[PDB]
């Protein structure tokens, strides 16, 4: 019999927005900004809310979110925080919200709250929030602006060693979330870590690590669960750690700059050890993925800029991408740019996917680090799991020239007993039932498509390899006998202060109990014991903490079945198994099976 279990140890933020589902639908102004290298004048900024508001809001995408190009924004409050997006705008950010609300829009900003403005450190009249006793002018070292090196000298780096610091952070954090921002997009993390940018140079002071990791865990506080936290430019030291427990999205990739194949694609495939990782985000996302999933990361592809590509191939590939990847959708072009690609945001079938909570990982080959060994997953198969059983599955053709044959087998690669019906998502066709999904793909070209099992009783069953992972869990397939490509080790004793576990959404129709099953394998030469657990999306405890057990079997290519009893709610719950400091020995996890 299961036994009462203390939580486990977690290293995420673990809010609400990973936990729900996919990335964010918004648009961006960079489209204005980037090819302009200009603030986005006020007027253009309502003519897109307008035009937003008349088109792809109704399609989801009801945030419009501003960017960078801020030295001048330099008006603040009594408090040193932004009045607005730049000096020349008419009205303040809550006019901005307003006008957005009234068109079933919100509201989403590009700021660090580490930023400083040098107009607020040179009136002596401002003071923190709450801190009278600080002046904006004391929490900033002499000389130490952002960008200092390359020219920098409008928006200090805080100094957060000062008194004042974390109220300042805390209360600029507040200050958006207070006005109705659902997403704040913070950049130039990087720079205010380590000073260094592997493409210029040193750009300005260092911060060091304990600063940073510091800095983050006062604007994940502040953040809460009503506000999304975008980290823009991380160096992702560590696996990613810092980012993982204060954040909800990380970039994978280079800006998008000027758009097209070659920054969706190309540039470079090799991996390096700062900012970004990898450059185009094929491969950030694919060497990002084992971070992905409901309470770990959403993994940030940036903007789509469907004008800057080449066909409308292409355009079909840059969304299925984002899509497959579970990344927001961040619309870049303009109402001028915009032109006959509206269609290319606005397939019904295919937002389905991300309002499901689709959050696909790329085909793992090996356990390697993709850092390490560009085989160990593939890039240009990707799929992942729906909250009720069916799945995501999208298939890539990066060659230039070549036409390349792409296929998922449902038993071999997914891990399914079961086949499925297969629907082409932009054909909008019912291939009907199928063992694979496979398509014979032109240059630059791909195809996503629903796979919906057919459920003997209720029973539906969920791949390890394609959940969710953190704490040390992680792909492997080292022992034969797995169901489909592999399975989830490292559930041990933790290697620091984490315990592995591993994250499936399931949804359900009722508040009650339902039968759950493990596949597992076990040879420690004894009973082993995993911590599991059933919450609510906000984390609310559905059932457990139990120790579940786990009996010894011959050899690690030896698999079983354990039973079990888990009560799941109507609808979304997150079952999360695990291996706390009081389980005992070690488990593989191949799948869990619920009989809904």
């Amino acid at each position: 019999p299961v036994t009462a279990a203390p939580p486990l140890r977690l290293a995420s933020r673990n809010s609400v927005f990973t936990r729900s589902g996919a990335g964010p639908r918004y648009w961006n102004i960079y489209g204005y900004s980037f090819p302009h290298n200009a603030p986005i004048p006020e007027n253009e900024w309502k003519v897109n809310i307008d035009w937003l508001a008349g088109n792809f809001a109704d399609f989801g995408y009801d945030i419009a979110c501003t960017d960078g190009w801020i030295e001048g924004s330099s008006r603040t409050t009594g408090n040193g925080y932004i009045t607005s997006y730049n000096d020349s705008w008419q009205h303040d950010w809550a006019y901005w919200a307003n006008y957005l609300a009234a068109r079933k829009m919100k509201l989403g900003v590009y700021y660090n709250p580490l930023w400083v403005h040098r107009a607020a450190v040179e009136d002596a009249s401002k003071t923190v929030l709450g801190r009278p006793d600080v002046k904006i002018a004391d929490l900033v070292v002499p000389g130490d602006f952002f960008a200092r090196d390359i020219g920098g000298n409008q928006l200090y780096w805080l100094d957060v060693t000062k008194s004042g610091a974390k109220e300042y952070v805390q209360g600029y954090v507040r200050y958006f979330k207070d006005l109705g921002v659902p997403y704040l997009r913070i950049d130039f993390l990087s720079w205010y870590e380590d000073g260094r940018d592997a493409n210029i140079g040193q750009v300005n002071a260092p911060h060091g690590r304990a600063n940073y990791e510091l800095a983050l865990s006062w604007i994940n506080e502040a953040a809460g669960e009503d506000m999304e936290v975008s980290l823009v430019m991380p160096h992702m030291f560590q696996d990613g750690s810092a980012e993982l427990a204060n954040g909800d999205l990380v970039r994978i990739n280079a800006d998008a700059d000027k758009g097209g194949w070659d920054r969706l694609s190309g540039m470079r495939q090799n991996w390096q050890d700062a900012w970004p990782n990898w450059a185009n985000p094929f491969c950030g996302f694919t060497g990002w993925s084992h971070r992905n999933g409901r309470g770990q990361l959403i993994l940030d592809g940036d903007f789509m800029r469907a004008s800057t590509f080449a066909s409308d191939e292409e355009r079909k590939t840059m969304m299925n991408l984002m899509v497959a990847a579970g990344s927001p959708l961040a619309i870049a072009d303009t109402y001028q740019q915009i032109g006959n690609n509206a269609w290319v945001y606005t397939n019904k079938e295919v937002l389905q996917l991300n309002a499901d909570g689709l959050v696909g990982k790329p085909l793992y080959r090996s356990a390697t680090p993709f850092s390490k060994d560009p085989g160990s997953r593939d890039t240009e198969r990707w799929a992942g799991q729906l909250p009720d059983g069916s799945w995501g599955v999208a298939l890539f053709n990066r060659s230039d020239t070549e036409t390349v044959t792409k296929t998922i087998d449902f038993a071999k690669d997914l891990g399914l007993a079961t086949g499925g019906n297969v629907r082409d998502l932009w054909e909008h066709r019912n291939l009907g039932m199928d063992s694979r999904a496979t398509a014979a793909l032109a240059p630059h070209a791909s195809a996503i498509f629903r796979v919906t099992p057919p459920k003997m009783h209720g029973t539906t069953r969920y791949p390890a390899a394609f959940a969710a992972w953190g704490g040390g869990a992680g792909f492997n397939y080292n022992h034969p006998g797995y169901d489909g490509n592999g399975f989830v080790d490292g559930l041990q004793a933790g290697s620091g202060s984490a315990d592995p576990l591993v994250t499936f959404a399931v949804q359900v129709p009722h508040r009650g109990s339902y039968a759950i099953r493990y596949r597992y394998a076990n040879a420690t030469g004894d009973t082993s014991t995993m911590t599991v657990t059933a919450e609510k999306a906000d984390r609310s405890t559905v059932d457990g903490p139990v120790h579940v057990s786990f009996p010894g079997l011959a050899t690690w290519d030896t698999w079983g079945v354990a039973d079990g009893t888990i009560t799941l709610d109507a609808g979304l719950n997150l079952v999360t198994i695990g291996r706390g400091a009081t389980d005992k020995g070690a488990i593989n996890l191949n799948w869990i099976e619920l009989d809904m």
